[PDB]
């Protein structure tokens, strides 16, 4: 429902904007797909062969970018719909990079550490001549994180020299960006922002949920309550708060580190878990999982904006219900893309061989997120669609205009 | 399944099950978008694929099939099948196979080669010399070739040994029309001797009459060998005191077909197998002899020149009938080892006279039947199995001196 | 062109140049010629001769466009790019100099056969190009969707790089501010000449022969400086207001027709009378040799700014030195297109595009120290301005050159 | 001298397609590049080094370098064609170049020569190598050169001594490329007569020039019992009826400057060694001895042109209605180009070949290119001339029409 989804979303975007079927079906298809054998010596001495991937989906508006999944559940489709969307997610965003997606089909919980190593440098040697600084630039997601990526940047600096931009997620130590790790909450925090102001209002006074207090959802909870909105109530796996007065994020955030999550914070009451999305207030923030928001609660939502932070939080069911509701729902492809704008900053100051202090990734990306807001609202007008809509067609007609350019012989 | 030979092998040898698995798993497989614009102007997409199988040996070779009916599960089989192939003839290659879904009779010439340069520019980074030698397979041909060499030979200079089955014009091996066809008489006559026999004298039938059948036939009848009896898709011609192949051959070329030869009386086509003679050569099909007919075969040898003649219950039919099946993976391997001999004389610059191809073709189909008797010494195994335990042995021991990093 | 092998060998006079580097600055670095054959749309085939000359890459890769005509001539080839190394050293910008095109008539050949043809010569010298070595850009014949062609055939065999050509759409990594960048230099370079005369673009009296790219942008940044236009030609005709023409009112006149022609807010005038009209500042900003032997005593302009290419000729460059006549040279006076491709180029190494307020104060700053060095050199050799650009621009090469050494 | 006519002619007869002629016409890359050195004296000189590459469809280009101040475009051009023409005739898998600097060497020092050798080098190694373009010497250059060569590529990429040929034995010279180009004069000759039912024992042959080729094929055509009755050089002329003594000509000839005093042999007027009774005349000295003038008293009935062009288009004529049969210089003289071949092959392959070895390949190659040009003349109705153009310029079509011409 996320693979059907992104279908479903290019074919629509693809006929508002009249696409021939012959350039349609030329952009579905991947530039590339590739699996690759990669076998390990074992801690004990015996073998172990896992097979890696990567679905290169296009390239004409730049390098491609995409996550490296080191998980067991491989799914083709699954990826291939992944690395379609990251294609239409750059062109959004504006940052020259195509969609890519990879990954290792393995358990990293069954694995040592030093396995894990070894693992990563085979896959590394296996796909080298394959990724490249101006070819396909990598990045961490489920079961890798910054050590995955500076092994794959050691094992990939053997065969190419110290290339620090052929991955992004990295150690500030080894070329990670300054802002790195605020910047798909301060996304987040931006696109309310410019949404709200499409509506004359302003972050400040609006009662905000938060489902989720990871990475996304604890820095969207900081910067927001910085600028004086009021976060009524959050939750994680581990319970769910609410204060209706707000809740002392800076507290909270204190609280988080020294516990297992939110549960037990002193200046919120818990609250029945299963409620949070159908609490009032102005603004649900859904920062976990996909698929929450369905046509079992939709009619109970008493939000007027929705900003997603997670990936496919709503189905289309909701949707439909939703709008004729009145609620705005700022999409995912959109109000999550402040990481993958950041990272694509990661490798332009890795290209220039030097780094930007945080003020000027922070205003960059203000900057960035601003223009993509902007020409996505301005879609929406010329096509006389919702928000989603005017984000694929945005995308789609980026990267259709690009290939159209670069010709075909 | 098509991996049951390779399985038996396997529990042959002792082959640790994890090495097993690896050996399955093919080191590399490839798809690529091939889109063109078409004569009337309008896009056509393609998906072009390879699956390079195993290198453990050397570069990875196989055909490039063009055609509309692609099986993921046939490819990668057919892939396999060649890094075994390969082994078994002692030629430094591992296995491969590629093609683009696509029907070629649909497309013009020049489509055709547009198609053929976007899919050798989408891949060249992947093929190469030492890495990866395609060939003709079904849906191409040499022309196909001359285009993959041509275009490649833009992003990485002049290359000539990166295709083989290329014209002769442009580097391609004299020998290469009669090879299958020269090997199966070469694999017979190896075979023949073990047993204290001769080709001369001895009663061949052969169903097929095309590249590896007229070759054959023409190639064993000058040995002396007695072709009773000849079949292809136009009928079944028999003569009991031997057919005269010469005035066969100049009918065929003259006539389409063996139907209507002067010469040889006509046959029921579906009884052919069961003809007396001392030599089958199923040369058209795969999977002629079955559970149905294999009781009553009369050869006492069974040459198999076409790919999977028979299928396993055949076998444990024919062999407690006491009948030696002269498996295919090495009975045709005589195709394979020339397209070896084109790019070993393309590497060193010079070509060879078709005297010096056809001595070592010889030599090496020698060898390996060779060492394909003694593993079935050594395994108290018939000649299929012997031949996929040679193969998968050939390849595991090379793969464990390469070793995996500790 | 034995003009301009005249100006250099001045240059050289000027300078202490040894006869001997002389004559290594003169032969260009590569000449290289290669057989482009495409079918055509109907079949058969059609062969053309691609080329490049690559005159010199002291300070740094090469730079110059690529021509599709079938007018072809060997000496205005190098010729051109050898210019193009001493106006690249004159705009201090980091390239030599180089020309290129195919002999073919764009004219003659269908959209398909024109990108065949282009991804041809592509392959044919893609080994000889690239982005730290020659950087191709368009010229007459070619354009933005020629320059993609280039890119995208280019990035086949080098992976993607957008900074080996300039010229490109901005989708694909051309540069904000291209449009604009020769007409906002013509205007930069004549308010600095102004300014040392004590002057200021405001109120002086503008007459702008062409009204293209060039004379379009620098008559619509002229007349936002105050200057007054006072006549404007183009093709179809010639306008003349004493009081100025209205910029914007002509601007939305000239995109709708055909030209200037029957331009409200203005009277028509005789079309080979507006070189010699009265005026302060005349800008020729169409053809070459618009100004020679007969018309160079009858030009009332105290200062004549060489938007267009070579407009004066050698015969009318003494006759106006002599009358007092100040002439801003080609050289400088239209470097502002070859210093935005300058950065271009920067931006696609640097990865990252820059707003266009950035790349017009950096063509500011850019233009603003060449035309001080440039007036340095007309003081160290007490020579006019075309000489101090020649001087300026043959001096840089010549000390890179050297520096980097024989062997 | 360069006459492109017999191109021509055989496209006609092949009925090649008009535009695929032009194609093959047309260079496939002509370069010039700078090669500046500093002399011994310290100051600079500078000159133009070239390459034209001609043709690659059958395989990397071949041919020679020249040092030499004379340089002309158009010689070059044909000369390189030429080359593309003579390889496909052999049969050995080369296209056609060639390439030089426009320099005087016998105004520079030895150090001055190393010098420009290896500037040249660097300026052209990524435009030439062991299968892309393969040097060799030519007027102004030897296996020293070649050594220069060599070394100075291999700095660039490790050590490639298929580079060029030419070298000297120590570094990869191939066993029998002295004798090389007589022993195919003579291969050749053995060839033709057995076509008309004779053999080499028992013919009587004058041979003009006793240099590289004539000293060789008189020294390899008297051991297969061809008696030499005359023999000239740029010294004077000798006869000896019988048959002159070739070992003690040879001995002779190293001892003083030429075959004139030898005691085996009384000398003739030199300018009657063309017209002496005999079979066979083999012209191995200079170009243009065979004309209008000399043609009607010719007295052999064979003519083997070891020379380059011996023979007018007028005596061609001339000779053919006499009867006379005359095997052409492109295949006559071509067993030099052959061991060239097989000197890259050796290279290429990392392992010398006996002298035996080559020599019996030599006489395969000819023997083969002798049959197929035999048959060429047989299928289009021509003379041994025609024949060989027709059957090299229908190879490099044949190769490029399989090739093909998508982008
Ligand atoms: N991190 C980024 O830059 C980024 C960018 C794009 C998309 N996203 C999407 O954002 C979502 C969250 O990402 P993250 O990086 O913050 O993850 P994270 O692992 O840092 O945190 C996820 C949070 O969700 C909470 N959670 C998990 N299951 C829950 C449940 N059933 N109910 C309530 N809370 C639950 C966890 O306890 C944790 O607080 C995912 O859908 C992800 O795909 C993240
Ligand atoms: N040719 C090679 O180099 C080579 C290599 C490996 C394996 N093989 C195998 O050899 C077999 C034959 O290949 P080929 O190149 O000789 O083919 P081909 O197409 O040149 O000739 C095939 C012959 O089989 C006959 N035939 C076709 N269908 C028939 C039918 N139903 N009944 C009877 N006769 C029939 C045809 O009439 C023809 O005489 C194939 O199975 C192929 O996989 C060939
Ligand atoms: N465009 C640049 O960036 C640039 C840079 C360097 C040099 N130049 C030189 O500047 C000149 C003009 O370039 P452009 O890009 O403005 O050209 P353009 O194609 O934009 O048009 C120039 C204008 O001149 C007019 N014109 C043409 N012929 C005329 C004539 N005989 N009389 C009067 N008007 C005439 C045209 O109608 C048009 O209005 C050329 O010589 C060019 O090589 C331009
Ligand atoms: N040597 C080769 O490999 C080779 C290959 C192709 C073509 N050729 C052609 O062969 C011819 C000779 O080659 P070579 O290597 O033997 O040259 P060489 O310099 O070794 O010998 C030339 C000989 O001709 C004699 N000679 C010069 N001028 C003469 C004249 N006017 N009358 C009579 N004799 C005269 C000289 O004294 C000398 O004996 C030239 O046309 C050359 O282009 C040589
Ligand atoms: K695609
Ligand atoms: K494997
Ligand atoms: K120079
Ligand atoms: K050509």
């Amino acid at each position: 429902n996320a693979l059907a989804a992104t279908n479903r979303n290019f074919k629509l975007a693809a006929r508002l904007l009249g696409l021939d079927s012959k350039l349609e079906k030329s952009l579905l298809i991947p530039f590339r797909e590739i699996k690759v054998e990669c076998t390990i010596p074992k801690d004990d001495g015996t073998l172990a062969s896992f097979v890696g991937f990567r679905v290169q989906h296009d390239n004409a508006r730049g390098p491609m970018k995409g996550g490296i999944r080191y998980h067991p559940e491989v799914d083709p489709d699954e990826v291939n719909a992944l690395a379609q969307l990251m294609t239409w997610k750059t062109a959004v965003a504006k940052i020259p990079y195509g969609g890519a997606k990879g990954g290792i089909g393995c358990d990293p919980s069954k694995l040592s550490i030093s396995e894990l190593e070894r693992l990563t440098r085979v896959f590394t040697q296996k796909i080298h001549d394959l990724i490249g600084i101006h070819t396909d630039v990598p990045a961490p997601d489920m079961g890798t994180g910054p050590q995955t990526m500076a092994w794959i940047l050691d094992e990939y600096s053997k065969f190419h020299g110290y290339s620090p931009a052929v991955v992004t997620g990295k150690p500030i130590d080894l070329g990670g960006s300054l802002g790195r790790d605020a910047a798909t909450g301060r996304g987040v925090m931006f696109g309310t922002e410019a949404l709200l102001n499409e509506h004359g209002k302003t972050i400040s006074g609006q009662r905000f949920v938060i489902q989720g207090f990871g990475n996304v959802g604890s820095w969207a909870a900081k910067l927001i309550s910085e600028k004086g909105g009021k976060i009524v109530a959050v939750s994680d796996i581990t319970g769910a708060i609410k204060n209706k007065d707000g809740i002392d994020i800076p507290a909270l955030l204190k609280h988080t580190k020294e516990h297992r999550g939110v549960k037990g914070f002193d200046g919120a009451d818990p609250i029945d878990p299963n409620s949070i999305l159908v609490e009032d207030c102005d603004i649900l923030v859904p920062a976990a999982l996909g698929g929450v928001i369905n046509r079992e609660n939709a009619n109970e939502i008493k939000a007027k904006f929705i900003i997603e932070a997670a990936n496919h939080p709503t189905d289309p069911d909701a949707d439909e219900i939703l709008s004729k509701k009145g609620v705005v729902i700022l999409p995912d492809i959109y109000a999550n893309s402040g990481g993958v704008t950041v990272s694509y900053f990661e490798w332009v100051q890795n290209i220039q061989g030097f780094m930007w202090e945080e003020e000027k990734v922070n205003d960059e990306l203000k900057t960035y997120m601003t223009r993509s807001f902007k020409d996505l609202k301005e879609m929406c007008k010329t096509h006389s669609c919702d928000l989603r809509m005017g984000a694929f067609t945005l995308g789609v007609n980026r990267v259709a205009q690009a290939t159209i350019l670069r010709g075909w012989g």
